[PDB]
């Protein structure tokens, strides 16, 4: 839910486009 170091939320190629810090 943001952006950072450890990502969020992974898309269905398992690739996330979100972080959190």
């Amino acid at each position: 839910g943001g952006a950072g170091h450890v990502p969020e939320y992974f898309v269905g190629i398992g690739t996330p486009i979100s972080f959190y810090g």
